[PDB]
């Protein structure tokens, strides 16, 4: 199982790296949608 551990660990640690980036990814994807909404609200100010 040292061989199966070798494989499992690399499987997992690589995913951990994905998680390690995705945390930041979600924030900026959130930013994009929240800001997209904000733009629309300033457009309303322009409609006024």
């Amino acid at each position: 199982q040292m061989q199966n551990r070798k494989e499992e660990i690399q499987i997992l640690e690589m995913e951990a790296q994905a998680a390690a980036r995705l945390r930041q990814v979600m924030e900026l994807r959130e930013k994009e949608d929240r800001q997209r909404m904000v733009r629309m609200d300033m457009d309303i100010h322009r409609q006024q």
